[PDB]
């Protein structure tokens, strides 16, 4: 168990354009392409991501290379922000997978509005925290991967993708 196969886990896999559970074009192992309605916006931004004309479809490596970057890149993210790098450096290496997943889900600044949680977090009040972190649109919206992001975090085990 680790980061990759927690959100493959998460995301699933899809080899042609698809819509997220916001309705947002995207690709792959939950590779967001863009938020724009228009379906050739996506495919520019496909055929920009993978180098070569895509025609709104990827193979199992291309989608696996986007993956690995697109992690990559919500780690670095973290690191470099002053708020989430100190509570990301506080935790273990399973909590720091349910950081990394939000991340990757939300962004930066979907995150923003995580202080209260970030602060439990800090603190290591894990039943606090994840009271606090079911109190948000992401837990309404997609309550299955929150629940198994949180039972992460209260929890410090993978148990809830075993199960
Ligand atoms: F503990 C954390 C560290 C860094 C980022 C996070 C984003 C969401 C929730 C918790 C985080």
């Amino acid at each position: 168990m680790n980061i990759f196969e927690m959100l493959r886990i998460d995301e699933g896999l899809r080899l042609k354009i698809y819509k997220d559970t916001e309705g947002y074009y995207t690709i792959g192992i939950g590779h967001l392409l863009t938020k724009s309605p228009s379906l050739n916006a996506a495919k520019s931004e496909l055929d920009k991501a993978i180098g070569r004309n895509c025609n709104g479809v990827i193979t199992k490596d291309e989608a696996e290379k986007l993956f690995n970057q697109d992690v990559d890149a919500a780690v670095r993210g973290i690191l470099r922000n002053a708020k989430l790098k100190p509570v990301y450096d506080s935790l273990d290496a399973v909590r720091r997978c349910a950081a990394i997943n939000m991340v990757f889900q939300m962004g930066e600044t979907g995150v923003a509005g995580f202080t209260n949680s970030l602060r439990m977090l800090q603190q290591k009040r894990w039943d606090e925290a994840a009271v606090n972190l079911a109190k948000s649109r992401w837990y309404n919206q997609t309550p299955n991967r929150a629940k198994r992001v949180i039972t992460t975090f209260r929890t410090g085990t993978w148990d809830a993708y075993k199960n």
